[PDB]
C-alpha cells in the first residue's frame, strides 16, 4: 500500500566547523519519506517548493531515494525553506511548503496511509491541504497518521495549535507524539499525567516516543513499551522522522492493523529512530533494508 | 580619529564540494570596516544582527580583524542575513534592517561617519544612518556617503534619488562609480555626470573608475588619480575596498587638507586594486605589510 507523506522539504544546513556548513536535504515530511522510501517502501511526497536551487535540489533528492514526485510542485516564484540547525533558525520565512493547497492532493485509493504533522498545519493554504487531506484519506478507506511535531517558534499565534492538534488527531488513525510534547501541550510536568491528551481528543490509537528508552503503545488493551537500540549520539536531528518512517513502512506492509502489528511496527520504528543519530543529518543515517537487519539484529 | 560604520553584514555561503558551503564574511559596511580595521586605523561597527550561528560568526570575524562590536547589538528576535551564491537571498524581513538611532553611539569631532544606499533601503534602520550621518556633522564629524547602488534590493526605485539627494546633503564627502552616475542621470556617458553630486550639495565628490582610477571633483577644479595596473581577476569587494583604504587615510588627521586628499585616493586605488587580483572579496583586504611590498611594486 502507498504511503503519501505531505508537508516540509528544506535543506538544513549543519554546522561542521565553526567556519562552513554542511548541506543536507530536511524537512519533516521529506525525512519521512525518503525514510519510508529507502526500506523499499512505496512512498509519494505532496507538497510544495520553489523552483531554486533547494527546490530542484531536494527534488532530486527525492527521486534518488526513491520517492514519487508526480505531485510534488515546484514554483518559480516561491522559496524552498532553508535553515540553519544548530535548536533551529529559520532563514526563509514564509517558506514555499506553506503553499501546498487541496487541490495539490491526489485521489486515495483504500487501505493507503496519509501522513502529516503540526508543521504542516502552521500556515494558510497547507494546513488545509493536511486536513482536507486526512479527511479524505479517511473517506477512501484509508489510513491517517498525525505526528504532532510541535515547532511552535514558527506558529504566528500558540493560541491556534491546541485547537489543530484536536481536529487533527480527531482524523488521525493513529498519533505520535513525545514526552517533551505532550507536556508542552497540555500545561503538564510530567508526560504520564497526560499520556491520554491525545486519546481524549478522539484518538483511538496513540504512540509517544521517548528519549533513546523506546515508545508507548496505547490502544484499549492496554499500555506496552518497546525498549529503544543502545545509540550513539552524533547528531539527534531526525530521529522522530526516522520513527515515523519505520512506522508507516511497516504498517503499509498490511491493508488493517493491531496490535500484533503495531508492536512489529513500533519495533521498526525505535530501530530506526535509534539509527537515524549515529550520523550528521536528518537523513543521512537512514536505512535500507540490507543495512536495517545488519542492526535489527546487532542490537 | 575613530571611523564609525554602519549597515550590512552579513554570511555568504560559497559552495566547495559536492554537499557543502563556506561561511564567508559580506557586506559593505562590514568590509569597509574590516579594511579600515586591518590597516591598522581604529574603526567601530554600528548596526544589527541576528543571535545565530551565523550573527555570531560575523561579530567574531569583526573581532579577530580589531573591529569594535561594542555597537553590534545582536539579537534573538532578528535573523541575520545569509546568502547562498549559485547571489541568493533567503532573509527578507532583514536584519542589519532593525538598527535604529538609539544604537548610535555618542560622536566625537572630527570623527568619521560612513553609510551607503544600502543602510538606506528599509525604513528601519535607513533612520538610522540619516540621523547618524547628522549627528556627526553637529558634533564636529565628518561623513562619507558611498552610493552604493543596488536597485534590486529597492522595492520603489522611486525613494533612490530622494535619499541619495538628501545624502549628499549631509555628507562631507561623496563616494560613486562612474556606472552609478548614469544609473542616477542616466546619461551613457559618466563624465557627463561627474557634477550630479556636486549639485545636489556635495562640496568634494570621489568618482571610483575602476582600472582607470580615481576622479576628485572639488570645487577648485577636477584631478584625475590612475590606478596601478594589474591582473584583474575577480572585481568583488573592490569598491568597498576602495572606501575602506580611503576613510583609513582621512581619520590620520584632525582636518582634510589637499596633500591628506591626494594621498587618501591614492590609498584607495591601491587598496581597491589588491581587491581585485584576488578571488572572493573580503578575502582580498590586504594588510599594512603587503600595502607597502604592493605601492613599492608598482
Ligand atoms: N523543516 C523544518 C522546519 N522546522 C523544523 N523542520 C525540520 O524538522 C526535522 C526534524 O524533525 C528537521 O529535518 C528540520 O529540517
Ligand atoms: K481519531
Ligand atoms: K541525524
Ligand atoms: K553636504
Ligand atoms: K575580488
Amino acid at each position: 500500500n502507498k504511503v503519501w507523506v505531505i508537508g516540509d522539504a528544506s535543506v538544513d544546513l549543519v554546522p561542521e566547523k565553526q567556519n562552513s556548513y554542511l548541506k543536507c536535504p530536511g524537512g519533516a515530511s521529506a525525512n519521512v519519506g525518503v525514510c519510508v522510501a529507502r526500506l523499499g517502501g512505496e512512498c509519494g511526497f505532496i507538497g510544495c517548493l520553489g523552483d531554486d536551487d533547494a527546490g530542484r535540489f531536494l527534488r532530486q533528492v527525492f527521486q534518488d531515494n526513491g520517492v514519487d514526485v508526480t505531485f510534488l510542485r515546484l514554483d518559480a516564484d516561491l522559496t524552498s525553506a532553508v535553515l540553519i540547525v544548530n535548536s533551529f533558525t529559520y532563514l526563509v520565512h514564509p517558506g514555499a511548503d506553506t503553499y501546498v493547497s487541496p487541490q495539490d492532493l491526489p485521489p486515495f485509493r483504500q487501505y493507503e496511509w496519509f501522513y502529516f504533522s503540526s508543521i504542516g498545519l502552521t500556515d494558510r493554504p497547507a494546513r488545509e491541504a493536511c486536513l482536507e487531506g486526512a479527511r479524505r484519506m479517511r473517506e477512501a478507506g484509508g489510513y491517517v497518521l498525525f505526528d504532532v511535531n510541535l515547532r511552535s517558534k514558527m506558529w504566528g499565534n500558540t493560541d491556534e495549535i491546541p485547537e489543530l492538534i484536536a481536529r487533527s488527531a480527531a482524523l488521525a488513525s493513529i498519533c505520535k507524539v513525545s514526552a517533551d510534547e505532550l507536556c508542552q501541550l497540555s500545561g503538564a510536568s510530567h508526560w504520564q499525567d497526560a499520556r491520554y491528551y491525545l486519546r481524549d481528543l478522539g484518538c483511538d490509537t496513540t504512540i509517544i516516543s521517548l528519549g533513546a528508552d523506546g515508545a508507548l503503545l496505547i490502544t484499549a488493551e492496554g499500555e506496552f513499551h518497546f525498549p529503544a537500540p543502545r545509540v550513539d549520539v552524533v547528531d539527534t536531528t531526525g530521529a522522530g522522522d526516522a520513527f515515523v518512517g519505520g512506522l508507516l513502512f511497516t504498517l503499509s506492509r498490511a491493508n488493517c492493523w493491531d496490535h500484533a502489528l503495531l508492536a512489529e511496527a513500533i519495533s521498526n520504528a525505535n530501530a530506526c529512530g535509534a539509527m537515524a543519530v549515529t550520523a550528521k543529518g536528518a537523513m543521512t543515517a537512514l536505512p535500507f533494508p540490507d543495512q536495517l537487519n545488519t542492526f535489527l539484529s546487532s542490537h
